[PDB]
């Protein structure tokens, strides 16, 4: 089909939870088990193609460790989506994950689209955070969430489909 579209993406989480990671598989088809940490932001670009619409996807990949936490709003103003990221090997990191998600919904657009991703889902047998629990959590707050792995693939093409199928086309 002959339409265009572009828009904002922007990602946030504890760091070390796999954001980059993520990233680098939608955007390169690629992943590596030795990433460094982000400094500030990365920033990376993916066309994509859905149903009519050749999409652009602007991606901003935040660095998540907390001496960055100021900069956040920097890069989320003007998101028209964010995917906050969890390990679902490490509690904390789904409870950092929802926090941010509380500063989405009080300083981000109000029609922003939020995903929730429990990554390193190829680490199941280490699991911490019940894939239920977190499913409930994201229905509650109306969150698009999905289990991914960026080391295996697992619904990384499908969670970034999904969000761009949900923004908003009249
Ligand atoms: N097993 C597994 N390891 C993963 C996965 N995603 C990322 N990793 C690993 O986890 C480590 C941290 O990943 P990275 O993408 O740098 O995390 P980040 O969230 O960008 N960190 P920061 O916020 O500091 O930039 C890396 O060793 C990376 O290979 C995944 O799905 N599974
Ligand atoms: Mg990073």
């Amino acid at each position: 089909g002959n339409k265009i579209c572009q828009f904002k993406l922007v990602l946030l989480g504890e760091s070390a939870v796999g954001k980059s990671s993520l990233v680098l598989r939608f955007v390169k088809g690629q992943f590596h088990e030795f990433q460094e940490s982000t400094i500030g932001a990365a920033f990376l670009t993916q066309t994509v193609c859905l149903d009519d619409t050749t999409v652009k996807f602007e991606i901003w990949d935040t660095a998540g460790q907390e001496r960055y936490h100021s900069l956040a709003p920097m890069y989320y103003r003007g998101a028209q989506a964010a995917i906050v990221v969890y390990d679902i090997t490490n509690e904390e990191s789904f409870a950092r994950a929802k926090n941010w998600v509380k500063e989405l919904q009080r300083q981000a657009s109000p029609n922003i689209v939020i995903a929730l991703s429990g990554n390193k889902a190829d680490l199941a047998n280490k699991r911490a955070v019940d894939f239920q629990e977190a499913q409930s959590y994201a229905d509650d707050n109306s969150l698009l969430f999905m289990e991914t792995s960026a080391k295996t693939s697992m619904n990384v093409n499908e969670i970034f489909m999904a969000i761009a199928k949900k923004l908003p086309k009249n």
